[PDB]
C-alpha cells in the first residue's frame, strides 16, 4: 500500500544509463533497446522482486552531455512489444509516440509515454513488457575526435503500486543437470576400462544394441550389469578349479570383495561382467593367502563358451600355464588386449551386439535393460568409438558404447528426476565458444542426433558439454 | 510506515528453528539457540538488506505438537549475550525473563521478550548485539510408552516484528553472487580407486607421519583445479606404457619411444617431473605389453615386466625398457602398449620388498633430479597421524611388498576440478556418517594444501561399514584436536 | 474514446451472409461458415489495419427476408475455433449459447455469444482465432404452395460493434501485402509428370511408411527453391545421358565421357551426390542410345540396356555403361544420348524385381558411397500415412517392377521454384477438391522441408475424380490429425 517516498518523489539512474554517440557511428540506427517496466529502477527492482505483478505507470527522464562543436539531433520512442524494429527507417520513427532532442540542451527531459491502464498482473517471470525503448541517430552530427554522451534517469508514476506478497523466487531449485565439463577423449567406455578415442554416430538397424555395462537411470537406480568401478568391468574375481590336463580353469566367482556371490538375486549376472561374446588374452593374476607371493600369467577367456555361466557361478580361462593357479586363492582375471585367435576372419570378435551366457546356454540373462533405437525418426544414435588392445591376430576391436562411464556416477550423485523427455546438451568448445553440434539426450538415459551416415566425429578435445534445457519430444536438428 | 501490513500483522517459520526432543535427552543441557534480530525472518531479511537503518523490537510465537502420552514441561527465555550458559541449573531459570508450556499443549503461545530500551540505532549488521534465544526442558520427560524413540515432538519457532519497527536509511543494494558448497563424493573409500596405480581401494588407513618419506607424484592436484605433479585425470593412464618400441637385437627387452593417452607423442619440454600417468615410485610389475598392428590391427599379447627402479627406465626423456616373456615380437614403430595389473617378486631374494613407495624414481634417469615437485606432507598440527589409502596388488611369482598406501581418491580430483572451489579458511570437516546407523564413526583433517590427516595413535586399518557414505560439515581452524576413535 | 460516434451508434452490413435460403431443404444442415473478428465490417477491417489493439465485442444482426408461411426455423449459434460443422448433430449446436429463430419475426434477429476480454489486447495482426460462425437449419421451412422453391428466404448480417470495444495502439499503416500466398498449381495427375521418370503420373499413393527405405534423390528441393540432390528443372531430364561414347570394342558396352544436358563436359569435383538427372534406383531399363557425329550428322540409333546397379555405372566420376544390341556402330568422341522408355525385367530369375525404386545407386562407384544426401521421409506426426505418387513405367523385355512411387510432383517444384516462397508455420494445409461439386474429397499436411502426409491407415490407390484439383487453404500446427478415409 506504500512504498519510500524519497523512492516515489525524487528520480534515480539506471543501469542502461550510457551512451557513445560518435559522428563514426552510423546514421539512422538502432543503438540501445531495453525492455521498460520495473526492471529498470534498482532499489525497486529488488523491492519489486518480492511481489508479483503491477498496476500503474513510470515517467523517465533523460539527460545529455556533449559540445557546443557538433550538432545532432536524437529520438526516443515507444513501440508495440513484439513488433519487428530491425528493418526500419529512422524517417517513420516519429509516427509512434516519441520526444526529439538536439545535442545542445541543459534540462532533463520526459518523455509522453502513452498508458492504458491494464490492470493486470505482468508477471515477473515471464518476459513481455508494453515496450522496447529506442534511440536513433536522426542527424549524423559532423565536426571539426568528439564522442557525446547520454544517460536515462527515471521514476514510476504516482499512481503505481502492487499486489501481493510471495516469498524469494528459486528457493528451492531441482538438481540444475550439472553435465561434466570433460572431453571425450577424457571420458571412458562404459564396457570396458578404456578410455574412449572417437565419437561415432550411425544407424541403429545395422546391429542390435542392448549392451548391460552402461545401463542406469536418470535419477540414480542400478540398472543392468553396469555397476559403479569402471576397472570392475571386463575383470573377474572368484575361485578356480583345477582342470586336470588342459589349460581351462573354472571359476567359481566372487563379488570385488571376494564376498560369497548370490545367483538368487533379480539381477542379469553378477555386477561387472562382460557382455558380449569374446576371446580375449588377459592376465589371470593370483597371490598366496599364506604370505601373498604374487603371480600372473597371461590368460584367455572366452565370454561365447558355455562354461562361463556368471548368473550360475562358474567362469572359463584359458590360460598359458595349467596348474599354477591354485584352488580357492584370491583368482583374479585382468584383460589385457583382445586376439584373434579364430580362424583368419577379419574384426569378427568381440560380438558386441549379441549376448552372452549369464545363466548359460539354458536361461537366458535375466532382468534385461532394453533395446534403443531412434524413435524420433530422421536420427542417429551416438556411439562412443573405442579400439582394444591386441597381442596376436586382428580382431574387431571397434567398441562403441553408448554412456560415459563417470557420467554414470556423476548423475548418480545428481540423482535427478527430469523435467521433460529430451534435454538441450551442446558440445562447445571453449576454444572456440562455438557449437559443434547439439543433440537430443532422452530423460530414458540415451541420446540421439539428426546426421546422415557413419561419421567418426572429429571434435576439438578441450570441447565441453553444455546442457541447456528441457525440449519437447517433437524437435529435429539440422544437419551438420 | 514503511512495511506492508501482511508482515506485520501475521507470523512466518523460522528460517533455521528446527529442533527435536528425545527420551534420551536430559535436564539441564541445551537444546537450540539462535541470536535474536531482524535475521530471524526472511522477509525482513530481504526488506532488510535494502536498507541500513534499524530499531526496534520483535515477538516470539512458539508451536509444538505432541500427543497425549507423553508428559513434559518446557521453558525458553532471554539472557544477555555474553552471558556463559553452560551447565546451568533449570530451576535458577526462573529468574530471567520466560515461560513454561507443557508438552501436550495444542495451542500456539508467545514469549514475552521485554525490550532493553536501549536501542539507540544499532547498526544492523552486528552480530555483537542482544539478546540471545535459549532452549531447555524443564522436565525429564518421563515418555513411557511402548514404541521406540516415539513421540520425538517436532519443534517451530514463528517470528514478528514489534510494532515499534522502523527503518531508518536508505542505500543500493548488493548483488551479492554465491559460491560453491564444497561437495564431496558419497562413496565407499572400497569403491573408489587407488590413484598411484589403476586399482580400486579395499580399506583406509592411518599411520604416523614420521615412519616414511611420503611424497608421491600421482595424485597431486589443487583444492580448485589446476593441473599439478605428474597427476592427471584418466586412471587407467597412471602407470601403463604407451608408444613405439624399436627392438634391442638380442634380448627381451625394448626402446621405446614414450606416447599419451591417445598416442601423441611425449614432449621433454614441460614444466613436469614426468610424463602424465608414470609410476612415481620404484617397483617391479608384471602387468601385459600389447601391440597393434598399424595396418590391419593384429591384437598380440605378452606379459612383461617394467622395472621403475631401472636406469633404461627413463620416461622424461624418452625411453623405459621393458622385459617381455617374448623377445622381438613387438613390431618397428607401432602402437605398443603396457598395461599393468599386479606386481611380482622376482630377481630378488627380498620379500615383501617390491614396490617402493616412499622413493622417488629416475625421471630423466639417474643424471637429473626430478623437477617440479608438489611437496611433501607433514602434519603442521602436531601429534597427529596421516590418512593414508591401504590396498593390496596382486602377487603372481613371489611375495612382493602389495601394501599400496596412496594419499588422494583420484575420482575426488575430478569431482574438485568441477567444483573448482575457493576455500573459506584453511582446514575443512568430513564426518564418516554410516547412513544405516545415521552417525559418525570416524572424522578427518583435511587441508587447503591437499592433504587430510586425522588425530589417532597408531596403524590402524580403518574397516568401515561399506554401506557408508561421507558427510563433508564445515571448516575448521589450524588448531583443533580430534577426538580419538 | 478513439472512435466515430456515427460508426458505433448503428448497425452496418458485413459482406460475407446475405445468403438466401430455397424451400427444398434438409434439417440439420449448416448453411454458412465465417471467422468473427474486426475483419467482418470494412469499416472496422480499414480501421483495425490502421491500429494494434483490439479489445471488446460486437452485436451480430440478422435480419431476414422471403416467405412467412413456411414455418421453419434456423439457429445462429457459437463454436469451438477448430470444430468439424460438416454432418454433425444439432444437439451440439444446442450445448452452445444459440438462438431459434422463425421467419415470422418482422424485428431483425441477433444472437449473443460468449462475454469475455483480455485486457492487455489481442493481437489483431495474426490468426488470432476466435468463436467462428454457425448458420444451422432448425426446421426444413418447406414453404406449402402450389409453387417450386419460391420465396428464396434470404439471411443478412448487418453488424455494430459493442459499447465497451475499443482500440488502444496505433502503428504505421504498411497496408501493402503479404509474402508469397502458396498459390497451387490445379493440375490433376495425368497432367501432371512424374519426378523421379519421365513419365505422366497416374494415380496418388498413401501406404505405411515402415515399408520401405524411402530416400530419393530426384525430386527433392525446398519451399523457396535451393537445388536439392540431383533433382534438376526438366522432367524430360531425367534418366537420360549425354555424353562421348567410347568403344567396347567387343561387347555391346559404351563407356561414356559424361556431358551435361548443354553436352558441357562434367566436373567431377562438384559438391553433388551425381550429375542432374541422373537416377536414384538400382535397376536394368531398355531405352535408346543415339549418335549424331559433330561434322556434318552422321546419325545412327539403337536400343540400348542399362544397368545403375551396374561397376561402370559411375556418375559422379564421369563414366557410365550402356549395353547395346550392337556392338560397334556408335562412333567415339560425338555428341551420343541415351533416351529410356521404361525398364525392363532382364532379370535374375525374379519377377517384378527392377527397378528396386529405393535404394541408391554406384554414383562414385561402391567403393565411397554418395554425398550430400537429401535425407528420408518419416511422419513426425505419426499414426498417419505418407503421400506416394503411383504410377506404370513400360518396358521391353520381361515383368519389370511397374509400380513405380514419385514423391513431389514436377511441375509443382518448378512451380515453387517461381514461388521462392517462406513459411510460415510448420505445417501448411492444401485440400484436394473437386470443383465439380466444390467439395473436398481429402485434405493433407505439407511440411516446410518439402514433403507432405495425410492422417489414415493402410493401402489405398486414392480414388479421385479426373476433374478434380487441389486448394491451399491454411496454416496447421504439428499436433492436429485429419479425417482418415
Amino acid at each position: 500500500n506504500v512504498i519510500d517516498p524519497w523512492i516515489r518523489n525524487n528520480f534515480v539512474q539506471a543501469p542502461g544509463g550510457e551512451f557513445t554517440v560518435s559522428p563514426r557511428n552510423a546514421p539512422g540506427e538502432i543503438l540501445w533497446s531495453a525492455p521498460l517496466g520495473p526492471d529498470l529502477n534498482p532499489y525497486l527492482s529488488h523491492l519489486a522482486r518480492m511481489y508479483n505483478g503491477y498496476a500503474g505507470g513510470f515517467e523517465v527522464q533523460v539527460i545529455l552531455a556533449g559540445n557546443a562543436f557538433t550538432a545532432g539531433k536524437i529520438i526516443f520512442a515507444a513501440v508495440p512489444p513484439n513488433f519487428p524494429t530491425e528493418g526500419l527507417s529512422p524517417s517513420q520513427v516519429t509516427m509512434f509516440p516519441h520526444i526529439i532532442v538536439d545535442v545542445r540542451q541543459l534540462e532533463p527531459v520526459l518523455i509522453p509515454l502513452p498508458d492504458v491502464r491494464n490492470n493486470f498482473y505482468h508477471y515477473n517471470q515471464s518476459n513481455d513488457s508494453t515496450i522496447k525503448l529506442i534511440a536513433m541517430l536522426y542527424t549524423p552530427l559532423r565536426a571539426n575526435v568528439f564522442t557525446v554522451s547520454c544517460r536515462v534517469l527515471t521514476r514510476p508514476s504516482p499512481d503505481f503500486d502492487f499486489i501481493f506478497l510471495v516469498p524469494p523466487t528459486v528457493e528451492s531449485r531441482t538438481k540444475p543437470f550439472t553435465v561434466p565439463i570433460l572431453t571425450v577423449e577424457e571420458m571412458t567406455n562404459s564396457r570396458f576400462p578404456i578410455p574412449l578415442e572417437k565419437l561415432f554416430t550411425g544407424p541403429s538397424g545395422a546391429f542390435v544394441v542392448q549392451p548391460q555395462n552402461g545401463r542406469c537411470t536418470t535419477d540414480g537406480v542400478l540398472l543392468g550389469t553396469t555397476q559403479l568401478s569402471p576397472v570392475n568391468i571386463c575383470t573377474f574375481r572368484g575361485d578356480v578349479t583345477h582342470i586336470a590336463g588342459s589349460r581351462n580353469y573354472t571359476m567359481n566367482l566372487a563379488s570385488l570383495n571376494w564376498n560369497n556371490y548370490d545367483p538368487t538375486e533379480e539381477i542379469p549376472a553378477p555386477l561387472g561382467t562382460p557382455d558380449f561374446v569374446g576371446k580375449i588374452q588377459g592376465v589371470l593374476t593370483q597371490t598366496t593367502k599364506g604370505d601373498g607371493s604374487t603371480r600372473g600369467h597371461k590368460a584367455t577367456v572366452y565370454t561365447g563358451s558355455a562354461p562361463f555361466t556368471p548368473k550360475l557361478g562358474s567362469v572359463q580361462f584359458s590360460t598359458d600355464t595349467e596348474n599354477d593357479f591354485e584352488t580357492h586363492q584370491n583368482t583374479k582375471f585382468t584383460p589385457v588386449g583382445v586376439i584373434q585367435d579364430g580362424s583368419t576372419t577379419h574384426r569378427n570378435e568381440p560380438q558386441q551386439w549379441v549376448l552372452p551366457s549369464y545363466s548359460g546356454r539354458n536361461v537366458h540373462n535375466v532382468h534385461l535393460a532394453p533395446a534403443v533405437a531412434p524413435t524420433f525418426p530422421g536420427e542417429q544414435l551416438l556411439f562412443f568409438r573405442s579400439t582394444m588392445p591386441g597381442c596376436s591376430g586382428y580382431p574387431n576391436m571397434d567398441l562403441d558404447c553408448l554412456l560415459p562411464q563417470e557420467w554414470v556416477q556423476h548423475f548418480y550423485q545428481e540423482a535427478a528426476p527430469a523435467q521433460s523427455d529430451v534435454a538441450l546438451l551442446r558440445f562447445v568448445n571453449p576454444d572456440t565458444g562455438r557449437v559443434l553440434f547439439e543433440c537430443k539426450l532422452h530423460k530414458s538415459g540415451y541420446v540421439t542426433v539428426a546426421h546422415t551416415g557413419q561419421h567418426d566425429l572429429v571434435i576439438p578435445p578441450n570441447g565441453y558439454f553444455r546442457f541447456d534445457s528441457w525440449v519437447n519430444q517433437f524437435y529435429t536438428l539440422a544437419p551438420m
